[PDB]
Formats: C-alpha cells, sequence, structure tokens
C-alpha cells in the first residue's frame, strides 16, 4: 500500500484519473499542469510511444473541455537520439505541441540535469519559432551558475518560463552548494523575468519566497494576470487554496500514470 500514500502526490494511474483531478482543481479556481510519468524510456520506440501517450492525454483533456497544459521531459520523447537524421525529441515535441496548439493549449519543456540544458534551450528556441511563445514554455533552475545568463539570452523570445530551485544532485562546479544562494538566485530569476515583462511561473512551495514575490508584484504594479504560482500536487495545499482566494493565478503540477514509484520516492525524500 504505497498507493495509499502516493495518492497525495499522484493523480492516479490513468488518463481518466488525471482528467478528474484537473476538473477538481478547476472547481477550486486552480489550473492544472499534467505530467505523464514513465520509467523505461530508453529506446526510440518507447520514446515515441510516450509521445503518443502524451498526445492521447491532450485529446482526452480537450474532449473533457480542458485547455491542454502539459509538461514533458524531452529525454522521454527521444532528445539526443537521431532518427533519420533529425533529433527524435525535436520530432516528437513538434507533434505534441502542434496538437496542444490546435486545442489552444500549451506545453512546458521541463529542465533535466545540467548535461541537457544547452540542447533543451536550443530546441526550445527552435520550437518557439515554429509554434509561438504562447504555446511552448520552458524551465530554469536557480541552483545553476548559468541560469541568470540563460534567462537573459532568451529575452528576445518573450518566453514563458517556470523558475524552480532545481531537482537534481549537481556538483558544486555546476550548482550553488549553499541553499541561501539557491534561494537568492531564485528571487533574482523571478524578478528579472517579471521586470522584462515575460510570463513567469513561480514554481516553489517556499512560503518566504512566495511572500516576497507577492511583495515584489505589488511594489512594481504587476498584474495578477502576468504570472502564476505553481506547486506540486499535494504539497502546501493550504497555500494553493489561499493564493487562489487572494486573486492570484495558481496552476498545480499533476503527475499520473502507472510508473509513479520514482516520482513518489522523490516526494518522500523531500519531506521537511
Ligand atoms: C510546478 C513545478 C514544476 C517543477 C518543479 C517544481 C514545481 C513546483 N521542480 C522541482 C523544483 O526544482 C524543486 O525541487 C521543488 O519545487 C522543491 O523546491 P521548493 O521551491 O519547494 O523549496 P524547498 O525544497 O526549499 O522547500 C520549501 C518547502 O516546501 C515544502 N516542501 C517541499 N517539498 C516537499 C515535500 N516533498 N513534502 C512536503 N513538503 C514539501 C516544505 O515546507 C519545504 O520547506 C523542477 N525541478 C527541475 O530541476 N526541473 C523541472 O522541470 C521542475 N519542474
Amino acid at each position: 500500500k504505497m498507493w495509499n500514500l502516493a495518492e497525495r502526490f499522484v493523480a492516479g494511474e490513468s488518463i481518466e484519473s488525471a482528467i478528474q483531478a484537473v476538473q477538481a482543481l478547476e472547481r477550486d479556481g486552480i489550473a492544472g499542469n499534467l505530467d505523464l510519468l514513465g520509467e523505461f524510456i530508453d529506446s526510440p520506440a518507447k520514446c515515441t510511444e510516450f509521445a503518443d501517450d502524451v498526445i492521447k492525454l491532450i485529446e482526452a483533456a480537450h474532449a473533457a473541455g480542458i485547455k491542454p497544459y502539459v509538461s514533458i521531459k524531452l529525454s522521454s520523447v527521444g532528445q539526443g537520439k537521431d532518427e533519420n537524421g533529425e533529433d527524435l525529441g525535436l520530432t516528437n515535441a513538434r507533434r505534441i505541441i502542434a496538437k496542444a496548439k490546435e486545442y489552444g493549449g500549451f506545453i512546458c519543456l521541463d529542465m533535466e540535469d545540467h548535461t541537457r540544458v544547452d540542447v533543451t534551450l536550443e530546441q526550445f528556441r527552435t520550437l518557439v519559432g515554429e509554434f509561438g511563445a504562447e504555446h511552448v514554455g520552458t524551465v530554469l533552475q536557480s541552483y545553476l551558475y548559468r541560469s541568470l545568463g540563460d534567462r537573459a539570452s532568451l529575452d528576445d523570445l518573450r518566453p514563458n518560463i517556470r523558475m524552480v530551485k532545481g531537482a537534481y544532485l549537481e556538483p558544486a562546479t555546476v550548482a550553488y552548494p549553499d541553499k541561501a544562494d539557491v534561494d537568492q538566485n531564485y528571487r533574482r530569476l523571478v524578478f528579472q523575468h517579471l521586470k522584462a515583462g515575460n510570463y513567469t511561473n513561480v514554481a516553489t512551495h517556499d512560503e518566504r519566497i512566495i511572500d516576497d514575490v507577492k511583495r515584489f508584484v505589488l511594489a512594481h504594479g504587476i498584474g495578477k494576470d502576468a504570472f502564476e504560482f505553481q506547486m506540486l500536487y499535494g504539497i502546501r495545499r493550504d497555500l494553493q487554496k489561499q493564493l487562489a482566494a487572494e486573486g492570484y493565478r495558481v496552476r498545480v503540477y499533476l503527475p499520473y500514470g502507472r510508473d509513479w514509484y520514482a516520482y513518489f520516492s522523490r516526494r518522500i525524500a523531500e519531506t521537511p
């Protein structure tokens, strides 16, 4: 009965359970951000199957009257694999974004470990050019030394970017080892993106940072339509509700699927 526990953080194992969970968030004035979980994705066949499963999700969400908003890791759809002379991740991402876009939806390219940052930001730029900044977004992680520079380099795209602290175990040659620096850099990324007038998703459960961002938005006259807070399903549900009740946009990341063990284990690891 790991599931009796994991149900807090994972919508369920089916597309149906995910849609039901988005519908519940929506009834509470909160948007959803769907994440298909998968573990075996280590072959071009399986990466493309995964992409097809994300597309089936997008169709089901659209059928259920939900604007598709889905986050994917490009490695899961073939990033770094060549199929007939083109990168499989880019090929599959195009299929997935085109389908989301047809239904007025949006895809976020999540950011993986440091080895995939350059390719992801190159691919993101390509895809923004093909589909528009209103339909594809990405993520920057405040623990990396390179992130402030990366954010500034994307300003010409006026891009939708989610700021996160960072999820991977990265060495000190790549990521600030001091949590104080990670947190200060997080504010810097959020504030520079907001000052540039780009749509910003403030993905954090750190209430001190949440309060400071509220302060910043107030002091700078930034509208509550210009950014949103984002949280993982099941973490600080009280803040999710409170921020929605105070007029902020809140969008909750909802993982689903049969392969939930690793995701669930990371939620357990991060228990305060
Ligand atoms: C919507 C969204 C989307 C993503 C990500 C986060 C979110 C919210 N992340 C993960 C992110 O990098 C970061 O690891 C987590 O958000 C945790 O960091 P915090 O900002 O919550 O602060 P921090 O880790 O400091 O935690 C702050 C507080 O939040 C609460 N909290 C956090 N985790 C909890 C838990 N498991 N159980 C109970 N309470 C908990 C506790 O109160 C804790 O003190 C991510 N990372 C990445 O590298 N690439 C990505 O694409 C993404 N995508």
